[PDB]
């Protein structure tokens, strides 16, 4: 978990610190997986080109324009599709490389969130700086492992992970004591993961 | 794991299932900020279970050839035959993983990418498709690294590692120190959750 802040004590920081925004895109699901688990929420991640799993968005520079302006700038090249706005504003944390990281959250329908990823493939990012949307099952399956734990136990830039489990949260789409205990699922799969290489002793 | 010749793998007997993977992967110009190469270009996809795995399935060799049945779950919204067949190999419940690779071109590869945002697997059994980054950035863990250290369906991640191989598109000195990165990455990692 990292340090939260409010926007305007954010914005009032030196000139040392650099500001990110990244945007939880998501929407509700109705259906089931294999007539039995709801998929309760379907979100947007994406396939960086550093082989880590973040958010859409990056650095902005606040100097030259709004945190929103910002946004939208770097989502119409890594997406190209929509608008994002103040009242879509969630939270910003401060990572530890001085960084206010801003988090930005819309629950879009299940037309538009596809319509975004049928965007993101034609967008000038793909295959450059974005090497593919991937959406989170936020379900888990029999074993316990299967989607969620799976899913938080890929690679992930830290601040993205954080922000995931943060807005989930707080958005209400995962009790907090399911968000720890997926998240401690795939700490495990992680390790049982690991042992078959490099086990300790 | 084990591998085994074609006509091998279909006198394995009634016994054994049989899966089939197609590995698409294409030769990349480009240089990631005029700067790296990046060699070439692979689709995986994330699974439904949170796995990065090959596009594919299971398929009945009653009803379906090993590459009509392949063709039928792709979930990819190209047709591959019998010459694109790569390897077979014998997972750690007698399931023989047959995998299947061609050489597209990039922007064929592209619009396989496009075609499949638009298929009736998307969003249920296929959540997307990840382009695998080859080269590795100057930190060694930036870009192929850093992916292998994200979570694979076993046979997946093993395919992989041998395509590479096998198709000349990775030195296995190159593919050797990526794993090797990317497994002191999660080791790491996983040693400030878990000491």
């Amino acid at each position: 978990e990292l340090k939260q802040i409010s926007r305007v004590e954010a914005m009032r920081l030196g000139p040392g610190w650099s500001h990110s925004c990244h945007a939880m895109l998501y929407a509700a699901n109705p259906g089931q997986l294999f007539g039995r688990i709801p998929m309760r929420f379907s979100v947007l991640m994406q396939m960086r080109f550093d082989g880590l799993l973040g958010f859409p968005g990056g650095f902005v520079d606040r100097r030259f324009w709004s945190l929103e302006d910002g946004l939208n700038r770097v989502l119409g090249l890594g997406l190209g599709c929509l608008r994002l706005t103040e009242a879509d504003y969630l939270s910003s944390h401060l990572t530890e490389h001085r960084v206010v990281a801003h988090l930005y959250a819309r629950q879009l329908t299940l037309e538009q969130l596809h319509a975004v990823e049928i965007s993101a493939v034609h967008s000038r990012d793909h295959g450059l700086e974005v090497l593919g949307l991937v959406r989170v099952p936020l379900y888990t399956q029999k074993d316990r492992v299967g989607g969620f734990p799976n899913f938080l136990s890929n690679a992930f830039v830290s601040t993205a992970k954080c922000q995931l489990l943060f807005a989930l949260k707080v958005l209400n789409m995962m009790p907090e004591e399911k968000l720890v205990e997926a998240l401690a699922a795939a700490t495990e799969k992680q390790k049982k993961a690991l042992e078959k290489l490099l086990p300790a002793s």
